[PDB]
C-alpha cells in the first residue's frame, strides 16, 4: 500500500546539514569537543546536573542498569528484584537478564498505558530493589503516586524515558524523576540524530562511573580527581593504559554530537506542534463511537497516537488495519504489544508475573498506533477521523 | 597543532571517502540499510568468509562474538565454561568474557612473536577447555597449523580478535577466518577507517542469523524468510515485525561508516602493501640493534606498527628511551595495554586463573614500546627513528 500519513519524518533543516560539514571541515570524527557540548545543553535543557550521551537508546539503557553494578557500595546484585511494566520495547528488558537480575512483570494501566498504579502498589514487597518505570509514547508516570508507594525506602526508581523527551509532570521533566533516565535520539524521536541516546543523572559517582563504562573501562575521560580511581596519575604513559571497570565502547559519533546541538535548540518547537496536534487529535476523537484514546498525565510529549478497541465493541483489529493501510495510513501495533508474549526470549530469563497481565493483553489484540510529527497534521488528522467512522 | 616528526597515526580518507559521505546525506537514509549491506558482502569477498556482519566497533564485534555462542540451538558455550586468553590484548578482548560469567585461563606470550606462548597453550589445554580466544596482534598471525595440532580434534571453539591484523595471511589464508568468528575493527587509525566501526566474519550460517538477530533488539527484521533461529517467518507483518526471540542488543553501524567502509576496501591492498614495504625498510635498519629486539614475524603479518623490546641485561632504562622519542617529535605508546593482569582492579570482577606465570608478559609491560606505521611511505622517519636511537 502507498502511504501518504507516515509514522516518521525528518526533523532536519539546513542546520543539521551544516552542523555535519562543520564536523567533515574539522577531519575529527571521533567522540569529542560536539559531544561534550550536547552533553552540557543536554543535561542544561532537562535540568539535570549530568548527561552522558551513548550510542543508542538501548545502549543508554544498557549502561544505566550495569552503573548499579560498580558503585563502592553496589546498588545492585545478581538476583535482585526489579520490577518493570509489561509493555514497553525489547532493550528495556534485555540488560536486566544481560546483568541476571530478578524480574518482575506489572500489568500496565489500559487507560494511560504505563503501569498500573493499583498493581504496582502490591507488587512492591521487602525483596524489591529497583521499579524501572517507562513513560510510554510521551505520556509520564504519575511519580507522585510512585512515590507514595516507595515511602521513603531505599527502592531506586529507573527511567526509560526513549519515547518520551519533552514531557513533564509538575513541572519536572520526565528522565528527571529517576536516579537514572535514559533517552533516545534514533530517527524520527523527538529529536533525531542518526543514532543516539543519553543518560542523564544527579549523582557524581554515577556520572563518573558512566563516563569510564562507555569507553572501554578506562580512565582517559574522567577528570583527575574523580569518584573511581580517586586521583589520577600523572604518568601517561601509565595512566593512559589502566582499565577499572568491566565495560564496553559505546561511544557516540562527533557528527551525532554536532546535529544534537541544532536539534536541542529547536525542542521546544517540536513539543510545541506536537502538542498542539494532540489536542486537535483529543478533540477530534473525544468521543469515538469503538475506539479509546490514551489518557494524559502531567503534559505528554505525545510520540504518537495509541487508540484501544472498546470492550464488546465487536470491531476487529485485523479490519482496522487493512482500512487504514488501504486509505494510505500507516498503522503498527502499540511499541511491542504484551511483551510477555515473547516466549522464546523469555526462556533465558528469571523472571515472574505479578497477579496477571489482562490489560497488556487485552492492549496485544486490540491496539495500534499511528503517528504524530513535528508538523501540524490537522489534515491528516480530519481524514483519520473520516476513515475511522 | 603537534609539532610531530613521526606521528602514531594518520587519516587513511581521499575524496572519495568525503564523496561517499555526501552520497548518504542526499539519500537522505541515515540508518544502517543497503550501504551496511554491501560493505558485508564486500568485506565476506575480500577475505575469503562466507558472511560478515558489521557492527558499531571492533568491541561490540567482540561482545557479540561471545554471546552468539549461548545462542546456538545446541549451545556453544555455558556459563562457567573455561576459555584461554593471551596475556596482552585489548581491554574489550576480555570484559565480554566477564559479561557472559566465563571462566577466564590467561596463558603468557611469545616474546619473540608477542602472540600467545604455544609451548604454554600446549600445557594450558585441558579437557576443559571449551573454547580458546586467540588474538593476532600488531598484524602478526598466530602460527594457526601449530595450534591447529594443540586443539588436536579435540572440541574446542577457535575465536580470533583481528582487531589489528586486518590484511595478516598465515599459509595463504586470511587472518579472521580461521576461527569459528573473527572480529575486525575500522577505527580511526586501523587498517581502514570508519570514524568507529567493527565487523565480525564466519562461515557457519546459524552463527550468522544468530548475529543479525543480537545485532539490532533480538528481532527477526534483518532475518530471512527460511532462517536459523525461528525456522520460518509469518508473513503477517504486525505480528512478524514485532516479535523478539534472542537477547540483544542495538550495536548497528550507522550507513555512512558503510558507505565510507566500501571506498577503504578498495584502497586495502595497496594499504597493505605500503605497509609491508615500510616494514621490509624496519626490520632491515633494526634486524641487528644493539639494545632493541623487534616482533618476529609469522606468515605475512599486516604490520599495525612497529614493536620494540628492550633487550635483557642492556641496561637501557625504557622511560630514558620515552623521553628521547618524545623530545624528537616520535610520538611512541606501550604494547597495546602492556600486561593487562596488572590491572588488579578490575580483575576482581573476574573468575579466572593464571596458567604457570605471565612472565613475557610483565617485561614486555616493562619493557616494551610501540611506534607507527602508515599506509605511506616512511623511510624518512624510520632513518630518523635509528638515528634517535642510537
Ligand atoms: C522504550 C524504549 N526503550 C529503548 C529504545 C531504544 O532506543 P534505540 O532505538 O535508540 O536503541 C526504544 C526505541 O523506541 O526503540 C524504546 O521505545
Ligand atoms: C585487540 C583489540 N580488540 C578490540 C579492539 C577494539 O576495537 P574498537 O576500538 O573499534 O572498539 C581493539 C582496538 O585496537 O582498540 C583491539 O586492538
Ligand atoms: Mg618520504
Amino acid at each position: 500500500h502507498m502511504i501518504n500519513y507516515p509514522l516518521a519524518s525528518s526533523t532536519w533543516d539546513d542546520l543539521e546539514y551544516k552542523a555535519i560539514q562543520s564536523v567533515l571541515d574539522s577531519k575529527m570524527f571521533t567522540m569529542g569537543e560536539y559531544v561534550k557540548q550536547y552533553e552540557t545543553q543536554f543535561a542544561k535543557t532537562f535540568g539535570s546536573k549530568y548527561a552522558v550521551m551513548v550510542s543508542s537508546g538501548s545502549t543508554a539503557n544498557l549502561l544505566m542498569i550495569a552503573a548499579l553494578f560498580f558503585t563502592k557500595k553496589p546498588r545492585l546484585k545478581k538476583g535482585d528484584e526489579i520490577i518493570v511494566p509489561a509493555v514497553s520495547w525489547s532493550t528495556t528488558y534485555y540488560p536486566l537478564q544481560q546483568y541476571g537480575l530478578r524480574v518482575k512483570f506489572v500489568d500496565i494501566d489500559i487507560n494511560t498505558l504505563n503501569i498500573d498504579i493499583e498493581s504496582l502498589k502490591e507488587a512492591v514487597t521487602d525483596s524489591t530493589k529497583a521499579i524501572l518505570t517507562v513513560n510510554l509514547l510521551g505520556n509520564p508516570n504519575n511519580f507522585d503516586e510512585i512515590n507514595k508507594i516507595i515511602g521513603g525506602r531505599d527502592i531506586i526508581l529507573l527511567e526509560d524515558n526513549c519515547e518520551s523527551m519533552g514531557a513533564t509532570f509538575n513541572n519536572k521533566c520526565a528522565g528527571t524523576f529517576g536516579l537514572m533516565g535514559t533517552f533516545s535520539s534514533f530517527y524520527s524521536h523527538h529529536i533525531a540524530t542518526m543514532e543516539g541516546g543519553c543518560i542523564v543523572t544527579d549523582d557524581e559517582e554515577i556520572y563518573h562511573i558512566l563516563l569510564c563504562i562507555r569507553a572501554h573501562g578506562w580512565t582517559r575521560n574522567l577528570p583527575k580527581k574523580n569518584k573511581v580511581t580517586g586521583v589520577k596519575s600523572d604518568d601517561q604513559f601509565e595512566e593512559s593504559f589502566k582499565f577499572v571497570l568491566p565495560g564496553y565502547n559505546v561511544r557516540p559519533l562527533e557528527m551525532s554530537g554536532a546535529i544534537g546541538i541544532e536539534q536541542l535548540k529547536k525542542l521546544p518547537r517540536f513539543i510545541s506542534v506536537r502538542r498542539k496536534n494532540a489536542e486537535y487529535f483529543l478533540d477530534k476523537f473525544k468521543d469515538h463511537p469503538y475506539l479509546d484514546v490514551q489518557q494524559e498525565t502531567g503534559e505528554s510529549s505525545w510520540f504518537g497516537f495509541s487508540f484501544i478497541i472498546k470492550k464488546d465493541s465487536g470491531v476487529i483489529r485485523k479490519q482496522l488495519v487493512e482500512n487504514l493501510n488501504s486509505a494510505g495510513i500507516e498503522c503498527r501495533p502499540i511499541v511491542t504489544g504484551n511483551f510477555l508474549k515473547n516466549t522464546d526470549v523469555l526462556k533465558y530469563f528469571d523472571y515472574t508475573v505479578h497477579n496477571n497481565v489482562d490489560n497488556a493483553e487485552y492492549l496485544d489484540k486490540n491496539g495500534l498506533f499511528v503517528g504524530n510529527h513535528q508538523i501540524e497534521l490537522f489534515d491528516e488528522i480530519d481524514y483519520l477521523r473520516e476513515v475511522l467512522k
